[PDB]
């Protein structure tokens, strides 16, 4: 069988193996010129085989979260999938994944060493991987925008690429040996926080029966489409000026404004809004409405989520944490304080990271297992504590994920964790065993095995810990926030 393969518009040839490899397929017109700021439209079709064999050009985004990327460089001219299935595979055969990477909302690729889908894809699925806008041009809001707008509403463009690329995949699985009645919709960080969010869009219909949350950021301030469009028409009131605007140039005097500390009360400097089309409210309004898609869920964090956001700013003594307390808390400083005190269980950099983690990861994680459970989904629920056996620290945000994809490179944020030597035989047993989970809940529902007994969270809160020496096990009930906070 030959890596070419259909898609509804046209040919693409990718590269041969035991799993067939196409890169830069196209899902949706150039967002480029008058496009810019506009939903993702249905592109063109092409004559003849198109070439897949080169990853397509990353979206705009900060760059240290591209460091490291395989994309041939950065353009407007971004929305591009790629595609991981095993050679021979036939229409309808496999279930799909797609992935969808996290970057703050502020950048990053699919085209990372470390999303590799092959290893995936051999263990007998689909492995789809794209690229979304972010940034100003993915997350941006503007009276003008609001008013050539069919709904009348403005922002959030990269969730609605995050929604055209899982169309593609609808219209196309089955092509490239997927079924599109059996897609699982995975992500990391803000990827994960995209899927979360979309569980409350009504727009996410019948894009996918399954969905993995991996460290999301849940039930945090979000802005109003007034507030998000205000800012914009502060940018600039001319929105024609704006588009005709160089993106680089308009990046980098978007971040230029970007605050230098994160203010936990504050919503992403960009990021998804409260549209009214894509997210008719908070996702806290939502849980609490029970406006959420009972799809199957598995949904974790690490254990110390907060520690690689702990930055450079003096955090040794407790003097710097109390001045963390009261600038970040005002008149709550003592009540924090009492909640997280500092009393020789940790230092003031863990008692930071445990408060950031709280703060931004786990009391959302918690808040949707909680009315995934009320909503009657089937839900799983994780905790990654890595293999700290040899005294490696806990893992922190995005160690998991060379254990999910089972590509074991470094990454150039130093977030994943090994030896220089290479990952310990403990790291490539708990990689084979997570792994191996993910691709059930791909294919069958449900990430139990027959050597691997995982109830839902729905019984007793049970939660699968991925713990030390290459070894799970489930505790029961799982992981809790403190109740102060």
């Amino acid at each position: 069988d030959f890596p070419v393969r259909r898609t509804d518009l046209g040919q693409v040839q990718g590269l041969a193996g035991d799993v067939m490899s196409f890169r830069g397929i196209p899902y949706a017109a150039p967002p480029v010129g008058g496009l810019r700021w506009k939903p993702p439209q249905h592109a063109r079709p092409w004559a003849g085989v198109r070439p897949a064999t080169q990853f397509g050009s990353d979206c705009f985004g900060a760059a240290y979260l591209r460091k490291g990327s395989l994309a041939p460089g950065v353009s407007e001219d971004c929305l591009y999938l790629n595609v991981w299935a095993p050679s021979g595979a036939k229409p309808g055969q496999y279930p799909v994944m797609v992935w969808v990477y996290g970057g703050g909302f502020a950048g990053g690729t699919a085209a990372m060493p470390y999303y590799d889908g092959e290893a995936l894809a051999r263990q007998g699925v689909v492995v789809v991987t794209f690229n979304y806008r972010t940034n100003i041009l993915g997350f941006f809001a503007h009276p003008g925008l609001s008013r050539e707008s069919p709904t009348g509403t403005s922002g959030n463009y990269g969730l609605l690429d995050i929604l055209a690329a899982l169309r593609w995949v609808q219209s196309n699985a089955r092509a490239f040996g997927g079924d599109p009645g059996r897609v699982t919709v995975f992500g990391e960080s803000a990827g994960a926080s995209a899927i979360g969010l979309l569980l409350t869009s009504p727009l996410s219909k019948g894009l996918f029966r399954g969905a993995i949350l991996e460290s999301p950021g849940l039930t945090r301030p979000l802005a109003t489409l007034a507030d998000s469009a205000a800012s914009g028409e502060r940018l600039d009131a001319d929105l024609s000026r704006l588009r005709s605007t160089d993106p680089a140039t308009l990046m980098a005097r978007a971040d230029a404004a970007r605050p230098a500390s994160r203010d936990l009360r504050r919503p992403r400097p960009t990021g998804p809004i409260v549209d009214g089309h894509v997210l008719p409210q908070t996702d806290s309004a939502a849980i609490a409405a029970g406006q959420l898609a009972p799809v199957r869920v598995l949904i974790g964090t690490n254990a110390d989520e907060g520690r690689a956001f702990l930055g450079r700013a003096p955090m040794e003594t407790p003097a710097d944490y109390q001045a963390y307390l009261e600038a970040q808390f005002g008149d709550q400083a003592a009540a924090v304080a009492a909640c997280y005190p500092l009393d020789g269980r940790a230092t003031p950099k863990e008692m930071v990271a445990r408060i950031f983690g709280d703060n931004q990861f786990n009391r959302g994680v918690s808040a949707f297992s909680e009315a995934l459970v009320r909503q009657g989904a089937p839900v799983w629920r994780y905790q990654f504590n890595g293999n700290t056996e040899g005294g490696r620290a806990p893992a922190t945000h995005g160690a998991e994920i060379p254990y999910v994809f089972g590509v074991f490179k470094l990454d150039e944020l130093g977030l994943f964790d090994w030896p220089p030597e290479g990952p310990t035989p403990a790291d490539r047993a708990l990689g084979q065993l997570m792994s191996s989970a993910w691709v059930r809940f791909a294919k069958n529902g449900d990430p139990a095995g027959d050597a691997l007994t995982w109830p839902a969270y729905s019984t007793g809160k049970s939660t699968m810990t991925f713990g030390p020496e290459g070894r799970a096990a489930v505790v029961s009930p799982g992981p809790s926030i403190p109740p102060c906070a």
